[PDB]
């Protein structure tokens, strides 16, 4: 039945778990992180309780968001939900929301340190990212902010896609510019950002600021098109775009000297600066640059996630009752 809970204080509360969820220490203090052993499934887990969740209509709505989101997500490149918990036995005694994940221990960054990966390492890696984004973008989700501290490696280099939302790196053009109509492929931009510094070693845009960020970008891939001018509707876009001195988009070979040529011509396919150009995730996975992981029937895509119903202007206990349904609705995994 309802499982038998104990009370702890960590993380200047009291935490009430799960007796599954063993010696937990807290590695974070949005919500509170602790890791624990989970004795039901031998697994090491991140425990999150959820600061504040329902104090405003907003928290209310960004906690229903994110148990909604995690629910849906089930993919090995994903992360997902070991478990959902409340201690409340009832509607009107529903407060505190926990959630539990695999810990993952590490991400891009420390697995990567600066250094030249290889390419066989490279193919890997990226091939995951693509598997992990073939599935978020079937559920119509765009993640938006890809970055090397948002993928989760464990020390075999299993990879997840996370969002725990320099930080401006790995943004799509058309985000630094504050357009309003994002298609998929910004994220099909960080992807290229991530795989170039994985095989070169180093940053691909490291901007000093928000337009020094536009001005490196630039000189990778030129100044737009005529057909991409003609996509422009703000007028001082326009009219900036119009006074620039054209130069030509950059040969990816002479800046990623050594590489696989394969891996320069998925560059080529990534960074382009209309949006509209750059290969999707589905089309990345059957490039040949990803022959030696690639496989059509084990590339599975989500089914459609509803954006509308978080998007709704509910009262509190409104979203907190549909929140307490969720919790009380959740299945663990197999
Ligand atoms: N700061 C916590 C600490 O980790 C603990 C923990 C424990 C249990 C469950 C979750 C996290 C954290 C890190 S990542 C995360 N939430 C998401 O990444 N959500 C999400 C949203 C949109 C997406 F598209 C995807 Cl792919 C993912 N929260
Ligand atoms: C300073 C020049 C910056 C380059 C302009 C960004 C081009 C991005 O590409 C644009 O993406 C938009 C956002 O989804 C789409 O609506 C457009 O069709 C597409 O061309």
């Amino acid at each position: 039945e309802r499982p038998t809970f104990y009370r702890q204080e960590l993380n200047k509360t009291i935490w009430e778990v799960p007796e599954r969820y063993q010696n937990l220490s807290p590695v974070g203090s949005y919500g509170s992180v602790c890791a624990a052993f989970d004795t039901k499934t031998g697994l090491r887990v991140a425990v999150k309780k959820l600061s504040r969740p329902f104090q405003s209509i907003i928290h209310a709505k960004r906690t229903y968001r994110e148990l909604r989101l995690l629910k849906h997500m089930k993919h090995e490149n994903v992360i997902g939900l070991l478990d959902v918990f409340t201690p409340a036995r009832s509607l009107e005694e529903f407060n505190d929301v926990y959630l539990v994940t695999h810990l993952m221990g590490a991400d891009l960054n420390n697995i990567v340190k600066s250094q030249k990966l290889t390419d066989d390492h490279v193919q890997f890696l990226i091939y995951q990212i693509l598997r992990g984004l073939k599935y978020i973008h079937s559920a119509d989700i765009i993640h938006r902010d890809l970055k090397p501290s948002n993928l989760a490696v464990n020390e075999d280099s299993e990879l997840k896609i996370l969002d725990f939302g320099a930080t401006r790196w790995y943004r799509a053009p058309e985000i630094m510019l504050n357009w309003m109509h994002y298609n998929q492929t910004v994220d099909i931009w960080s992807v290229g950002c991530i795989m170039a510094e994985l095989l070169t070693g180093r940053t691909l845009f490291p901007g000093t600021d928000h337009i020094d960020q536009l001005k490196l970008i630039l000189r990778l891939v030129g100044t737009p098109g005529a057909e991409l001018l003609k996509k422009i509707s703000s007028e001082s876009a326009r009219n900036y775009i119009q006074s620039l001195t054209q130069m030509p988009k950059m040969n990816f070979a002479n800046v990623f000297i050594g590489a696989n040529p394969l891996a320069v011509d998925l560059l080529e396919k990534m960074l382009v600066l209309d949006s509209d150009k750059r290969i999707t995730a589905a089309q990345a996975l059957a490039h040949a640059y990803f022959a030696q992981y690639h496989d059509p029937d084990d590339e599975p895509v989500a089914d459609p996630y509803d954006q509308s119903l978080e998007s709704r202007d509910l009262l509190i206990d409104e979203w907190k009752s549909l929140t307490y349904d969720e919790v009380i609705s959740f299945v663990p995994p197999p």
